[PDB]
């Protein structure tokens, strides 16, 4: 795989070894982000941010320092807008944060809001740089509240992404085998993709250990929400010294994950095609991906479909290997569909989402050939 797509051999679409510290110039930004649970609980967060100074982003050289600052500013922004998470919101992002945020967001071709590539792909570190990438050897860089289970939610999401990312290096073999007409090579490549997607489901099971439902629903769910289609910020958020009027940006979501949209595109599931509402939502989230990953999803679409190759040829061994990749995705979205009921549907009852997810699950399951 070419380098300008920013695909790592080990962590896939995740940022390889994200740096943890900013330069001393931005030490004031760092203090608010590193002590978010304490400043919010104390009720001194919103005025600590208001007393900040205007810091120019010109001293944030290279990619990793910009991705960390975007993670820092994104977390601060979520804490300022939502506050303690009880309904008292702020509709104006002060200039001392709003100006360099959009200014830096323009340099990375990302919207000025905390996205999936921030709080998951760049929000981690190896506790021991010598040991493998296990949950016991990692930790998040920033969290919102005490006991919000953000470390479990983010690290498990990262580990599912890394597990599913080991099948990305197989994608070049799939397209080379098609143009060379190598049935045996294409056969083995598809089986390898399904094997990596089945390991991703096994990693998904870790989430029951590190995330409890009530903490996710009543705490962490608040700070991961955006201001697009949100009644609490009806017309969006004001970015002060950058925009003349409000702006509506969607909150973080795994619809912004390039891995799950890669294999939907590779397998011809065409989750973007259809013109429906769920198809438009996933095409929208592509704008929330880093530009190199946005370009990678688009390059796969320029190739002949893997689905039309297997479909035309009467090869039962090729159809079962293709369906093994499709079935692995259905197994993910089905177990994920149980996850939503445990941490959203059940906690909400004790106090459109469902319709969107099983619309994606239905489109995937209707892409099978044998069943
Ligand atoms: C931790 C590993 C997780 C992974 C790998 C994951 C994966 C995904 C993906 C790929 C999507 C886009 C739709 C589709 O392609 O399926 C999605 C959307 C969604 N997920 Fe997750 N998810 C995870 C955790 C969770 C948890 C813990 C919850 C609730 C407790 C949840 C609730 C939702 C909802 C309500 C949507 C659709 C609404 C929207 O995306 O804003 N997910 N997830
Ligand atoms: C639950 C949540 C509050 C957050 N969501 C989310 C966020 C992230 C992320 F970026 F933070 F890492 C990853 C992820 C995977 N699956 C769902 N994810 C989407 C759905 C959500 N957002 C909303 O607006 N309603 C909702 O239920």
């Amino acid at each position: 795989i070419s380098k300008e797509y920013h695909i790592d051999e080990e962590v896939g679409f995740a940022l390889p070894n994200p740096q943890e510290n900013l330069p001393d110039f931005y030490n004031d930004w760092m203090f608010i982000a590193k002590h978010l649970p304490d400043l919010i609980e104390s009720g001194q967060l919103r005025e600590r941010v208001e007393k900040l100074n205007m810091l120019s982003i010109d001293h944030l050289t290279d990619h990793k320092s910009q991705r960390l600052a975007r993670l820092v500013l994104g977390c601060i922004t979520m804490a300022y807008v939502w506050g303690k998470g009880h309904g008292d919101v702020r509709k104006v992002l002060p200039r001392n944060i709003a100006v360099p945020y959009c200014q830096l967001s323009k340099k990375l071709e990302l919207p000025p809001i905390l996205v999936y590539a921030d709080c998951v792909l760049a929000n981690w570190k190896k506790k021991d740089p010598n040991k493998p990438l296990t949950y016991e050897n990692m930790d998040v860089l920033f969290s919102f509240r005490d006991g919000d289970c953000s470390k479990g939610f983010f690290l498990v999401s990262l580990l599912v992404e890394i597990a599913a990312a080991s099948a990305i290096k197989v994608i070049p073999t799939v397209f080379k085998a098609m143009q060379m007409q190598e049935r045996d090579t294409l056969l083995k490549a598809l089986l390898e993709i399904a094997s990596c997607l089945e390991k991703a489901l096994q990693v998904f099971h870790q989430i029951h250990d590190h995330v409890n439902p009530k903490a996710f629903f009543s705490v962490l769910r608040i700070y991961l929400s955006g201001w697009k289609g949100n009644p609490q910020l009806s017309d969006g958020l004001v970015y002060e010294g950058f925009w003349e009027d409000p702006k509506e940006f969607a909150g973080g979501s795994a619809g912004q994950s390039s891995v799950f949209q890669c294999f939907d595109v590779l397998l011809g599931i065409q989750q973007t095609a259809g013109g429906g509402h769920a198809a438009q939502f996933l095409q929208d989230m592509r704008r929330y991906m880093p530009p190199a990953h946005r370009n990678f999803l688009c390059s796969l679409e320029s190739n002949p479909s893997v689905r039309e190759f297997v479909l035309s040829k009467g090869d039962a061994g090729l159809r079962e290997a293709y369906d093994a990749c499709v079935k692995a995705l259905v197994s993910l979205r089905s177990y994920h569909l149980q996850i939503v009921t445990k941490y959203i549907l059940i906690p909400a009852s004790q106090q459109d989402l469902m319709n969107f997810l099983k619309t994606v699950r239905s489109t995937t399951e209707k892409s099978l050939l044998k069943e």
